[PDB]
């Protein structure tokens, strides 16, 4: 009974994940084609690059509001309440399922810096519940509420793992965020179904020829023999500690912005009268600020989240690219190197700007997640630190008559994992980044940074999901 | 309060682990030097190779019996009772600590196919309790029993992780074995202290020049680009399923032997009269059967557990060593290639003999673990399967106009993980083997084999620790 239920849940989750990924990729390539095909005039290019994300955000917000307003938000605090004994039956419905799926698809295809983890884990739970009622017609044994709660808890892990194609990190993330006491039996079911879902997703990706074989999503090519030196340990630790502040600060601003949205009476009146205007206005602002030929030259705004994260994990040193740039094709990293701004300045601008863009975008009444923007911004911070350290040591570190060149990609991974843990207060972030990159050679630096960031963040601020549950 | 307690626990655990490893290595190298220095006559070499392990086993058994008979056994089921609410105060004493440490040192230096995880996690519990009692003189807040239990649970993860120098795998393994409901707060403390345990252990290893840098214990060098092909998926799955039987069978035979050891009145009377004779007799038998110039030529008896496990993880194809063996130094793998027996025959003999050897050695009244023998035998099984598959496909598998050679090392890793999971009924074993090897390229086949083996084993037989708690 249970095992076949997990198998079916994993199969349908893999299918849904694949179709959503295909849809968002199609929307992204359509946006890129529209932007590139209107390069004859800057005005028309700006008009298209503005109207497209605005249209998708307004459509998603309107569809979610009309069909099911409960689909608004991440939904992770909602399932925290569900697993804490508060049964909100309204959230687990077919209408909310369709509304949330379409809204998240449009939001991710609009190019907005948003994540999928929250809406996708919500869809995981909703699909598990719908399959529970579907199997209830063939037998009343599924009518037990305790078994339904167990399947919901397992499906949370399944969805979080299928988000990253990381069955271990996803289940650990679900255990950390959705519960405080977890049974190993529920761990077994959750990890089993997440494994099957990841397997089917990878098989579908290979079948579509998106990936040559079953491999990692964010492949890194760091040195395995000597990935890091001992003298690199303390700076890595700093990367954690500052990231913790970057976490504790972030959960602050978001909690403030919503309060500014809620406490202000004029803003509330405008929202109640013109609820579709606010997402349109903020999307206009962010699209104007990330216009590639405008300010986007200082932020590499022509890249979406996936390719930006891939570039931030590059193993080459950008600062020294100016001498051996004659025998290779033009790589994506060139987008981070405008002729007028240095690499460090571009990284600093990207950090300082994407920080508040993500902070404001997390407040939008659309189904979206926050783990992806935090991961990207932490990867940028780690890349900045790694490039600075490589500049300080141009020829690397000397150890035992050997010279090891500093790889900024390891620092970027360290920073991304540390800041994700600091924002979320979850330990699996290291496991998730390890399974995404496919290399665990940097296990100790990533782990130390994650622990330090999580500790300092917990000392300063509660988690983002706790902030949401306390504000909502 | 808590955090500094974890830091000190990790520091002392790393020191104890390092000194234990140094002592075991010294005993092993002394045994090897004694065996090699008496090559002038086979009789004297046999006499030394017999007496030395017998002497260490008898000394360990006698010291454990005289100082603290409670140190006998693995210690994992007893702490399962401890965390289940049965407080056995007699186990957590200084005398039991000393007896168990010295017995572990002697037993693992005797060359016996035994493991340390159980007795070592028992050391973890005892040292955490002793540190609590020591610092309780400085403050009363620690005579609370609930927090004592929390730190005991954390020390469980600490010890399990420090055994493998794997911060994530150790904690997850501890959660699987020692508890059914675990708090994320306890997970945080245990994982924190285990992480710093591994950090200090690796720092000490680098300082002693044992390892060049902070790296994995069982380094693999598999191809990272394309580690495996899809056509390898079903056979890998078979590797799991059979391993599950190999698990369910193993927990059977052990539970039988002790039962035969318990029900038989004559053997029991001999044990009360001659309790030191039985370990001596079994050590004599196993030393005779693993005599290198005798039967050891068919079992590679010159190699202890560590180098045997390293060799089983070799990326080279042994069947094809016979043509390119002129331009390399003599590798350890040559110990598996006698002139009279093929690789497959030697692997089958090693499997069939070491299986019952570990089954009998697990019953000895000395502090020992079973994860190491199971891991080694599963690695041998996986290596056999990989070599057979490579023989079936001499030039590898063809995919997309490319030809990829099959690496038996990945199969060995898969088999070891699957059989360890089948014996222990723990999913985490994949994480432990991943952190030991340092490569997660074969991640999906490893988890598929582990889940299949765990499922079939759980359907067939309960876990080894449950067998111990039901027999003891």
């Amino acid at each position: 009974e249970d095992w076949i239920f997990l198998v079916l849940l994993g199969l349908l989750m893999a299918l849904v994940s694949w179709v959503m990924d295909y849809a968002i990729a199609a929307c992204l390539q359509a946006q890129q084609w529209m932007s590139r095909g209107l390069n004859t005039s800057i005005l028309l290019q700006y008009l298209a690059w503005v109207t497209y994300p605005v249209v998708l955000i307004t459509f998603s917000a309107g569809f979610t509001q009309i069909l099911a307003p409960q689909a608004v938000g991440s939904g992770i605090p909602e399932m925290k309440t569900i697993l804490r004994g508060v049964v909100l039956k309204e959230y687990l419905t077919l209408k909310t399922f369709i509304a949330k799926v379409i809204g998240l698809t449009c939001a991710l295809g609009s190019g907005m810096p948003l994540g999928k983890e929250g809406p996708f884990v919500h869809i995981a739970s909703m699909c598990a519940a719908l399959l529970s009622k579907f199997l209830s017609l063939f037998g009343g044994i599924y009518e037990n509420e305790s078994r339904n709660t167990e399947m919901l808890a397992a499906a949370c892990a399944v969805g979080v793992g299928c988000c990253f194609a990381a069955p271990i990190g996803g289940v650990l993330f679900s255990i950390e965020v959705t519960s405080t006491f977890f049974a190993v039996r529920n761990y077994w079911r959750g990890f089993f179904a997440a494994t099957f879902s990841a397997f089917i997703f990878r098989v579908l990706a290979v079948w579509n020829r998106d990936e040559e074989t079953i491999t990692a999503l964010f492949k890194t090519r760091f040195r395995l023999d000597f990935p890091f030196d001992l003298q690199e340990l303390p700076a890595f630790a700093v990367i954690g500690i500052a990231s913790g502040f970057g976490g504790a600060l972030f959960v602050y601003l978001n909690r403030k912005i919503v309060q500014v949205m809620r406490k202000q009476k004029t803003i509330n009146r405008f929202l109640m009268r013109k609820r579709l205007l606010f997402p349109a206005l903020v999307t206009l602002l962010i699209s104007t600020l990330t216009f590639p030929p405008g300010f986007g030259q200082f932020m590499a705004g022509q890249l979406s989240q996936k390719e930006t994260l891939v570039t931030l994990f590059d193993n080459r040193t950008w600062v020294r690219q100016g001498l051996v740039e004659e025998l290779e094709p033009p790589s994506t990293s060139q987008a981070w190197n405008p002729p007028r701004a240095n690499v460090f300045l571009t990284l600093v601008i990207f950090i300082l700007m994407k920080f508040w863009m993500s902070a404001l975008a997390t407040t939008i009444p659309v189904p979206c997640g926050a783990f992806m923007p935090v991961f990207v911004i932490g990867a940028a911070f780690g890349r900045l630190v790694g490039e600075s350290m490589a500049a300080w040591f141009p020829d690397g570190i000397h150890t035992d008559s050997s010279t090891y060149r500093i790889v900024p990609g390891g620092y970027a991974v360290v920073g991304a994992a540390a800041l994700a843990g600091a924002v979320t207060h979850t330990v699996s972030t290291a496991v998730i980044v390890f399974e995404l990159t496919g290399q665990i050679a940097h296990i100790l630096p990533v782990m130390i940074a994650v622990i330090l960031a999580n500790a300092v963040a917990q000392s300063l601020q509660p988690s983002l999901y706790d902030s949401i549950i306390r504000i909502k």
